[PDB]
């Protein structure tokens, strides 16, 4: 029985809501999941080697998100039968 | 039984809702999922150097977002029989 | 039975609310999850050397974010049967 | 039977709320879950060597968030039959 | 039964509510889970030497968050049959 | 001889503004004055020079 | 020989302004005066010269 | 021969400005003054030079 | 020769400024002052110079 | 040859300033006068120079 009332005024608002649910607000809102950020070096002489047989490698900068509903979720899997 | 009612102004108004539900806003909101941002580097000599045999290597920069319902995410995957 | 009024103003207002469920707000709100940051450095001579057989390796700079309902998640998996 | 009535003012507000249930409100708020932040280094001579045989190794510089319902979460998994 | 009133003033507010129940508010609030912040190092010369054979292997910085319902959670898992 | 590599350079910028404003009543009765209730993003570099106003909102200007 | 490499340089930046209103009932009777309640968000950088005025919102200027 | 690499360098920045307002009632009766109720950020950097006002927000200026 | 790798610098930096305002009633009847009930958040840097106003928020000047 | 590495530096910052505000009831009859009561978050850094205000936040100026 929500009832509102702005009578003999010079500026009037009524508002009525039986009933109101909110929602979700994101206002400037930043949200990261698997971030690299910002990486300096400074060096003479870099040397990477990798030497992989039958395996997994994974090197080097790298920012993975992953979902995985119904699965071996994984960054490097190696395996043999 | 929502009511709204504004008379006898010079300006008016009336709202009224018997019901509401809101919804997701996302106002200037950021968001960031597997991501890689700034890298840097300054070297005087460099040198990679990737030996694979029947391996799965993954090297250099990455950046990788990846949902999977009914498999087995990866990134690097090697398997033998 | 919510009732409001506001009579014989200049200005005026009435709101009237029988219920309400207010919702979630991100006002400028940041969130990290699996997040490498800001990583420096100064060296003259650098040497990665990885010697990967049958294995899972993971190396560098890594960020990981990861669900996973239903599976066994990991970084970095090895089996043998 | 909740009421709220303003008269003869030359400002006035009514509000009238039956029921209210408020909402969570973030509002500049950081959360951070796994994070590697400011990771500074100075040296001369840097070796990194790593010989996995048939194993799970997870080196360098890592940030893992990892949310896991029905499976063997990990880091590195290594397994034999 | 709640009632409010105001009346023959300049300025006047007239704020009634029958029941209420905040909400949480997070207002500059941080929050670190599994966090590395910060390390320093200065060296001349740096070694690293991992030699895993069927094991597992965690090394270097990292930083794990890490939820598990209904599994074996861990960060270095070896096992044999 | 200088080197710029992926360098940013930021100078009088304004960046992410974000506002909401849901169900707000409002009401004004403004007279020979300034109201000003909305957004605004201002941003200005001047290297030199002189009177350089880069936003002039809502004013009311009686000189004499 | 200077050198930047991904460098970064913020000078006089504002950056990330948030701000929600939500139900706020308001009311403004304003005679001769000047009323701001709304989101002002202002960057400037004036290397040299004079009088750079970068805003001048909702005011009253009557001079003599 | 100077090297910067990935550095960062921040000089008069305003960064992360929130604000919320949730069923705030408000009334302003204002005569021939200034009234500030609102969000206002502001950033500046002036190398040098004279009289550089970044941000004149709601005022009344009435000079002789 | 200098090195920056990495670095930080915060000069004259206003950061993460929060505010909540939760049906919180207000009334103000102001005549010929100034009044400020609203958030400010204001940074500077000036090298060198002269009358260097970085903001001048909701005044009331009558000079002579 | 100096080196900065992951190396910080504040000078003139503020940083984190949260309020909260829930159910005051506020009421101000100001005449003439100056009233604040609200956030103000200041920060400065001037190297040299002379005379820079870096805020003047709700204020009344009547000189002679």
């Amino acid at each position: 029985g929500v009832v509102a009332a702005a009578e003999k005024t010079k500026q009037g608002v009524a508002e009525a809501a039986g009933k109101t649910k909110e929602g979700v607000l994101y206002v400037g809102s930043k949200t990261k999941e698997g971030v690299v950020h910002g990486v300096a070096t400074v060096a003479e002489k870099t040397k990477e080697q990798v030497t992989n047989v039958g395996g997994a490698v994974v090197t080097g900068v790298t920012a993975v998100a992953q979902k995985t509903v119904e699965g071996a979720g994984s960054i490097a899997a190696a395996t043999g039968f």
